[PDB]
C-alpha cells in the first residue's frame, strides 16, 4: 500500500494495463516511466493534452499514430467528464491531480471508481510542485511498476534542482531580485493570471527569486491587476504561453514546434501591450518566455533552471537547460527534444 | 531451571525450542545475534515491524533467504493490531516481548492468553533502559533459547567494545561535557521534535560521555520537547535519527543497509535546512550528524555509543571505528554482509 | 467569519464573545487596549502570569476592580500546570493563547481538547517576532473580539509612534549605529545572561537603530549568552531588564506602576555593581539603562523601541517623550491612570 498527494491511502494493483488519466497532462508523469512504449498502457485520459498541448501531441502522433484512438473521456473541464464513458473503460488505475483541469479529491467520479473497486492515485505537479513533485513520482513509480525509471527520474531531477538549490538557497532575502510571472499572459480575459504561494511560484522561491504575488494571494493561482504590477515595478517580467506558432491569438509561442525566432516575436508582442511596456523589467530587457505546461509537469526543472540563469545571470552562465533537456529525452522518452521552451527578449 | 526476564517475571526454560514467537519484529535483532547461519529456522511468526520499518535490513535477509517472506505476521506497527487469534494457531512454543515498543507490554491481554494456553513469555529491553536492560536480556534470551554460548561470546565483544569508550568517557567531569540533543525520526513526524529523555538513546549519549538536553525535560524514555526549546538551549551538537530507505521521498534522514554515503549526507543536509534548525549553532559549526534510528531498540546498540562519543570528543576517539566494530559483529554472529550507512556526518 | 492568526491557523470569528481565556495572562495588555472602560467584563479565566508575574499592574487595576481578584487561574506562571479540566469546565467561547511563553503553544493538547470541544483557538505574537507580529495580532484579535475600532485606532497610534523612530534610524547605516547587549531579568537569573538573538527586545533593538550584540549569537528570540562574551565584546550600550517589585528583597531591577525614580536608580545601580558587569565601557561610561521586563510580551512595546532609540541616539531623539507616548495610550485607551517608573537611566 502507498499514500497518495490526497493523504489518502491506495492498495497497488499486482498488475496494471488500463491507466485512465484525469488530467491528459499528468501524461508527462506518465512518459518517464512508460520508456519507449509510451501510450502502452493508457486506456483514456482527459482531452487537455490533446487540445491543450496541440504542438507535443502531434510530435508523438508522428510516432505513434495510434495517439488519436485514446478515448477522450472530456474537454477541458472536469465538468465535461463522462463518469460514464469513463467507468466502460474498465480502468484498473486512475491517476488524478490534487488541482487542474480534471477531477479533485472530492469529486463524485472519485466516489464512483472507489464503488467499482478501482484504485484511485492524486498526485501533484501544480499546487506544491516544491513539496509534491518528487513524492509523486515516486508513488507512481510504485503503483505502476516502474520503480526503476521512476528512482532514475528523481536522482536526475534533484541532482539538476541542486545545481541551482546550493547557490539560490544561501542568498539572504534583500539581494534576491523581485520577480512577477504572467501565467498566460496576453491570452486571458482579465490581466493578470500569476502564482502565489504554488504553482511557478515555488520555481520563483528555489531559483532564489522574489515573488512579487507571494503574499498577494492565498493560493497557488490567482489574478493581480495590471496597477499593482505597474506599481510594484518588479526587476524582473516572466510571461507564460503555450500558443502554437501559426495561431493568431493573443499569447505568447512556445512549445516543441516552435522557433526561437517565433519566440522572441511573439514575447515582444506581449512585451508591447500597454502598460506592460513602460515597466522597468521590460525596458532594460530583464524580460523572458517560459512554457505554461511546466505548471503542471515533473519536468519543471528546466524551468526551476532556466527561472535561476535569469535571476543570477553570471552563477549560472555554465548551467545549460537545452543540455538538462536532452539528457531528459535521451534517458527517459521515446521522442526527439525540438522547439524553443524559453526565450529571452531581443 | 526459571530465569527472571526483564519485567521481572520468572519464566521456565522449555527443554527444546523450535517456534519463537516475536511479539516486536526487531526484536530479531537479538535472536539473530545467537542463531548462526540458521536466523530464520525458528521463528514462528513476528510482528510487521521489522518487515515493515526495517525494508532495507529486510531485503538484505530476502535476497539470502526468501523464505522469510513466508514468516507470518502477527500484526501490523502496533499492539492493537496483533490478532491474539492468529498469534495462537501458530501454537508458538515461546514468545520474546519487549517491556515498551510497538507490540504487547507485561500488561497486555495477549500475554495473559499466552499463559493460560501454557506458553513461556519472555520480556527483554533495549528501549526504556538500554543500559541497564540490553546485557541481561541477552544473557536471558541465551538460556531459554539454548543459545548461551552465543549470547555469553556477544556479551564480551558488547562489553569490550563499550569499555573503549566508558574508560575514557566515565572519568570527564560534567562541565567538560558537550550538550547535545537528539532528534528522533527528525523531519519525519507531525509535530518537532521527537527525543529521549531519561532512557533509549539517551542512554547512549550518557555512555558516550555526552550531556542530553531532553534529559531533565521529560519522565520518560521518549517524549517530545518544542522547536523554540531547542533554539533557546542552543546545544554543542545535534544528532538527527532516520533510516528511511533511498527510494521514499517522504521527509527523514536516510540510513541504513541499502544507504551509501553521498544519499545519506544529501538527506541529512535537507533535514539541516529546515527553518529553525538551520540556525542552530552546532549545524552551523557543523556538528551535526545522523544515526540509525532502529539502534533505539537492537544489542547492535553499541554501534551508536561508539558514533556518539567519536562526535563528542572528536582526536580522544580518533583511533575507535564502528565500521571495524560493524564487520567484526557481522563476521562473528551473523549471516549476511554488512552494507549501506548507519551513520553520517554533515559536510 | 474568518481570520488567519499568527500561527497561520484559519479561525471563525464568533457572532458574540463573552467568555475570553488567557492562555497567557499577561496577553491581558492586547485585550486592553479593545474593552476600554470594561477591562475585565469579558475574561473567563486566564494564566496566573499576570496576577503573579505583574503584581503591580496587578494591583493597580484591583484598586479600581475588585472583582479582578475572582477571575480563574487556570495554572501558575508554566504551560504544564494549566489544568484542562478547569478550562473546559468555564466553557469559553474564544481562547487567546501565544505562538510563545509561560501558556501554550500550538502543539499543545489543549488547544486539541479545546479544538473538540468546538472553541476558537487564536495564536497571537509579541514575544517570538514583535515586529513582524505585533500590529497582524492586533487586528486579528480586534476582528474575533469585535473591537475592529479599537485595534485600528490602537494600529495607527502604533505606526505614528515608531515612524518617529524608524524615520531616523532606517537611513543609519550599519557602521555608525552602537553596539547593545540587553540582559533580560539581569541579576535575577541562576545563570548569566539571558538576552534576545533574532527576536523579543531584539527587534526593538533593530528598530531603534541599534546592533544587538547577540543577533548572531542565538538561533532564537531568546537565549543565553556567557558573561566574559559580553565582556570580551564590549558593547557601547547596555541594558537591562526587570519587573521586580520595590519591596522585594530577590535581586534584579525595580521597574512598574508602584516604582519610583529612586528605586529603580538604586536597583539598576546593585546590578550594574556586579563582579565582570561593572567593568563594562559601557557602564562606566554611564551608558547603562533598565528597561521594564514585561515589554517582551506586550503591544504596548512601542514605548520600549522609544526608549531605547532615545538610548541609542540621545541628541537626535531629544524631542522626542516615550512618557507623553504612554499618557497618549493610557488616556486614549485604557481605564487606569499611569504610575510608576517603566524605565531608568544610571545616574
Ligand atoms: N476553462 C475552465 N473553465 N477552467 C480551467 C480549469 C481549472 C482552473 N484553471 C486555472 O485556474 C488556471 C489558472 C492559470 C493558468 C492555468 O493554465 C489555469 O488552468 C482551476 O485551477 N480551478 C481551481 C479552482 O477551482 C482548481 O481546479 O483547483
Ligand atoms: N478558472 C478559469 N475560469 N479560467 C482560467 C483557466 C481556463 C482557460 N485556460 C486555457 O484556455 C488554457 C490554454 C492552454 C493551457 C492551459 O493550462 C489553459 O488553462 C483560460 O485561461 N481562459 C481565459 C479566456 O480564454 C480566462 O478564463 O481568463
Ligand atoms: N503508530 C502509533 N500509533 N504508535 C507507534 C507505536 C508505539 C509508540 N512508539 C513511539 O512512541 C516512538 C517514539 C519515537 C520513536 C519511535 O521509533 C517510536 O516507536 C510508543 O512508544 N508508545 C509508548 C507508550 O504508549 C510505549 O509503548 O511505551
Ligand atoms: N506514539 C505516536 N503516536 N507516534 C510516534 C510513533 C509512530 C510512528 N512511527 C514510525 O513511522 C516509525 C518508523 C520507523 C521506525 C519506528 O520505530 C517508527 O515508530 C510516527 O512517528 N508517526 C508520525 C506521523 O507519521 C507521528 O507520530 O507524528
Ligand atoms: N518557569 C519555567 N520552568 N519555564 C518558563 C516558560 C517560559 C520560557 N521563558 C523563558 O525562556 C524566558 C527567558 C528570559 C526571560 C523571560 O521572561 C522568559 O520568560 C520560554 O520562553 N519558553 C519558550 C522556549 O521553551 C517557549 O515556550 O517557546
Ligand atoms: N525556562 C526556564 N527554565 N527558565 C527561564 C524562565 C523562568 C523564570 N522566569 C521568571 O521567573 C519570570 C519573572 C517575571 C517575568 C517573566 O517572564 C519570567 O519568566 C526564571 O527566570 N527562572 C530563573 C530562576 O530564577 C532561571 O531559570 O534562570
Ligand atoms: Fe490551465
Ligand atoms: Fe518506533
Amino acid at each position: 500500500n502507498i499514500t497518495d498527494m490526497a493523504g489518502r491511502s491506495v492498495v497497488i494493483p499486482a498488475k496494471v494495463e488500463r491507466i485512465l488519466l484525469g488530467e491528459g497532462r499528468l501524461f508527462y508523469a506518465v512518459s518517464l516511466l512508460e520508456g519507449q512504449k509510451p501510450f502502452d498502457r493508457i486506456v483514456g485520459w482527459q482531452g487537455d493534452f490533446r487540445k491543450l498541448d496541440t504542438q507535443t501531441y502531434a510530435v508523438y502522433k508522428a510516432k505513434f499514430p495510434q495517439v488519436d484512438n485514446i478515448p477522450l473521456i472530456g474537454n477541458t473541464t472536469a465538468d465535461s467528464i463522462s463518469p460514464e464513458k469513463v467507468l466502460t473503460l474498465n480502468p484498473d488505475i486512475a491517476i488524478f491531480g490534487l488541482s487542474g483541469h480534471g477531477p479533485g479529491k472530492n469529486s463524485e467520479l472519485v466516489k464512483q471508481l472507489e464503488k467499482a473497486g478501482v484504485p484511485v492515485v492524486f498526485v501533484d505537479f501544480r499546487t506544491s510542485p516544491l513539496k509534491n513533485t518528487l513524492p509523486s513520482m515516486r508513488v507512481l513509480g510504485k503503483v505502476l511498476h516502474r520503480e526503476q525509471q521512476a528512482n532514475d527520474y528523481i536522482k536526475f531531477y534533484e541532482d539538476n534542482v541542486r545545481k541551482v538549490t546550493e547557490i539560490t538557497s544561501k542568498i539572504p532575502a534583500d539581494k534576491k531580485p523581485s520577480v512577477f510571472i504572467e501565467l498566460r499572459a496576453g491570452a486571458m480575459e482579465e490581466c493578470c493570471g500569476t502564482a502565489g504561494k504554488g504553482n511557478m511560484g515555488d520555481f520563483i522561491d528555489q531559483a532564489g527569486g522574489n515573488n512579487m504575488a507571494k503574499n498577494l494571494l492565498p493560493g497557488a493561482l490567482g489574478t493581480v491587476n495590471l496597477e499593482k504590477v505597474l506599481s510594484t515595478n518588479p526587476d524582473i517580467y516572466i510571461a507564460s504561453g503555450g500558443k502554437a506558432p501559426d495561431n493568431n491569438a493573443p499569447g505568447v509561442s512556445l512549445g516543441a514546434q516552435v522557433t526561437k525566432e517565433q519566440a522572441q516575436s511573439s514575447l515582444q508582442t506581449i512585451l508591447d501591450r500597454k502598460g506592460i511596456n513602460t515597466l522597468s523589467a521590460v525596458k532594460n530587457g530583464r524580460s523572458y518566455g517560459i512554457w505554461h505546461n511546466f505548471y503542471n509537469s515533473p519536468y519543471n526543472v528546466l524551468a526551476i533552471q532556466s527561472f535561476a540563469k535569469w535571476f543570477y545571470p553570471q552563477q549560472f552562465a555554465d548551467l545549460d537547460p537545452n543540455n538538462t533537456m536532452n539528457s531528459l529525452y535521451s534517458q527517459f522518452l521515446a521522442i526527439e527534444p525540438t522547439g524553443t521552451y524559453w526565450v529571452d527578449s531581443t
